[PDB]
């Protein structure tokens, strides 16, 4: 009786959502992403550290047992996967870095690693997995060259970036391939994301495509996002997904006080947040092909415990699968 947001969007773009695996087996979570949303993201579970493993004599191998349930809904289903992430400074155990006696790797072997990494990940969801985040969050404007001093730039060095892309065309030649990052509309940040993207893809490193987390809150500034994404677009041939999206009720990631339960204010503020955001994003309609959530309802959300135990209600929906005044504001971005 409600509208659909992927039918809502139809000619705009494709609708998705991060899920944690236990949603498939609950009724209640198939009912609404099935109704809602054309796409979806793995929240953790097709990270590095959710796939590698070692035995006892200490060898790397994969464990797809969990990854592999998505690709089987999204077929069920007839979703699109995005594929969350190959190469991240986070969510990666620290021995895939090292030999047996914990000693790092050559710049080599640690080349060879994430080749085969690579090949193996994306070579076994060939053709199935339309979009990867390759990279993810390599950018920090406090280093002189904007790169972040990970383990991947340690051990490699700064050709990371765009071998991994590399490997990843390799594996798959049809999939979209994304530079993914956070903070990618404060300026400083967003020039060294634009320069990294704009220079890879003038030396031919197959990079089709900028993922901006959009990890906002009531304080961010919408026509901050807007210049970005002008920016952005003005890389010949680039398209960008909304990879992460979810809008916090706290103007700050340290709030002093913290909601029980949102105040009807606080849910208006968010709904015309969240009108305005979805303007913008139809206004670059052109070059954005994805929006995604990072949650399916309010009660799921990560924001509930990374920066610290509290309620936040950042999304469409509410604990009860109900729409939030949110869902209706961003539905009239169109109607
Ligand atoms: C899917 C999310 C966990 S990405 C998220 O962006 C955050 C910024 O708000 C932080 O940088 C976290 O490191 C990062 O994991």
């Amino acid at each position: 009786q409600i509208p659909s947001l992927k039918d809502v969007f139809l000619q705009d773009f494709k609708i998705g959502v991060a899920l944690p695996v236990r949603v498939f087996s609950n009724s209640m979570d198939v009912e609404l992403i099935t109704k809602h949303f054309n796409s979806m993201t793995a929240e953790n579970e097709m990270k590095p550290e959710s796939i590698l493993r070692r035995d006892a004599s200490g060898k790397i191998y994969y464990d797809f047992t969990v990854a592999d349930r998505y690709i089987e809904f999204a077929q069920k289903h007839g979703m699109v996967v995005r594929g969350h992430t190959l190469v991240w400074h986070s969510q990666t155990p620290e021995w895939f870095f090292k030999d047996e006696k914990g000693n790092l790797l050559s710049r080599e072997a640690m080349i060879e690693r994430m080749r085969e990494y690579i090949h193996t990940v994306v070579g076994r969801y060939r053709g199935k997995v339309y979009a990867w985040d390759v990279v993810n969050e390599a950018v920090d404007e406090n280093q002189p060259d904007g790169l972040r001093r990970s383990l991947w730039y340690q051990v490699i060095g700064p050709d990371y970036i765009e071998l991994a892309f590399k490997f990843a065309h390799e594996a798959d030649p049809d999939a979209l391939l994304f530079y993914n990052d956070y903070n990618e509309f404060f300026p400083k940040k967003r020039d060294i994301i634009f320069k990294l993207v704009k220079e890879m893809r003038e030396k031919g490193v197959p990079i089709h495509g900028i993922g901006m987390q959009q990890h906002l809150t009531l304080a961010d500034n919408v026509g901050w996002i807007d210049i970005a994404i002008q920016k952005f677009k003005t890389i010949s041939g680039i398209q960008i997904h909304i990879t992460e999206l979810d809008v916090s009720v706290y103007k700050s990631r340290s709030p002093s006080i913290i909601y029980q339960t949102p105040p009807l204010e606080v849910l208006k503020e968010q709904a015309e947040f969240y009108r305005k955001l979805f303007e913008i994003y139809r206004k670059h309609t052109d070059v954005i092909t994805n929006v995604t959530f990072w949650g399916l309802k309010d009660d799921y959300s990560w924001l509930r415990f990374f920066f610290g135990r509290r309620n936040d209600w950042p999304l469409l929906f509410d604990e009860n699968y109900q729409p939030k005044p949110a869902f209706w504001s961003v539905i009239e971005s169109v109607s």
